[PDB]
Order: structure tokens, then C-alpha cells, then sequence
């Protein structure tokens, strides 16, 4: 599934996004954007052998079990093919867990580098939340 972008903002609002850790919805919906463009079905394979799924680009080295990683830990309690889906419970109830490990949206690379410090506001901007 491509969301667009107010319908993401809408579903991670639901999910409980806003302002979770301190980090406002629109950081949110920029690291979607620049993680996966908003595509539930995104993957990216690394060189270490990990895998990156989902609107999230979750990890499988750490935080999800894809039965290819070795060194591998689940420590999200699921398939990563669980974070291929249309509905993004099971991304954004890890996403939880990975922010809160220490190191808050740094976690994210793409974050990083195209959100941290920039008016992420704008990302919600038109949207009728």
C-alpha cells in the first residue's frame, strides 16, 4: 500500500505518534517519507546480510525475525513480514520500542539526515487531523 501523506499523519495519530518521546507527528511522517515513500511493502537489503522492512525500514538484525539474518535477536516479538502489511500497527508498535532504546529518532538514518533540525511541521500541513 502507498499511503499518501494526510493518511498517514491520520494513522499515525491513531497509533499514538504525536508527541510521543517528545518528537511531534510531523517527525514521524518525514521519516516515513524518506525511509520508504510511503510504501508499506518497501525493503532495502544491507551489506551485513540485516534487511530493512516496512514504512519504517525496521531492522532484522535486532528487531524483527526474517530466518536470513544471522546474529539475529527479534526482540519485536514478530516476522518481519508482519511489517510488509497494509495496516501499520505492528510498525508503529515497534517503532515505539526502537525510540525509546536510547539513541530517540537518531534510530532512523534517514531521519537524521533529511528531518532532524528542519520544520517538520510542514509535513502536516493540509491535513485535517
Amino acid at each position: 500500500k502507498v499511503f499518501g501523506r494526510c493518511e498517514l499523519a491520520a494513522a499515525m495519530k491513531r497509533h499514538g505518534l504525536d508527541n510521543y518521546r517528545g518528537y511531534s507527528l510531523g517527525n514521524w511522517v518525514c521519516a516515513a517519507k524518506f525511509e520508504s515513500n510511503f510504501n508499506t511493502q518497501a525493503t532495502n537489503r544491507n551489506t551485513d546480510g540485516s534487511t530493512d522492512y516496512g514504512i519504517l525500514q525496521i531492522n532484522s538484525r535486532w528487531w524483527c525475525n526474517d530466518g536470513r539474518t544471522p546474529g539475529s535477536r527479534n526482540l519485536c516479538n514478530i516476522p518481519c513480514s508482519a511489517l510488509l502489511s497494509s495496516d501499520i500497527t505492528a510498525s508503529v508498535n515497534c517503532a515505539k520500542k526502537i525510540v525509546s532504546d536510547g539513541n530517540g529518532m537518531n534510530a532512523w538514518v534517514a531521519w537524521r539526515n533529511r528531518c532532524k533540525g528542519t520544520d517538520v511541521q510542514a509535513w502536516i500541513r493540509g491535513c485535517r487531523l
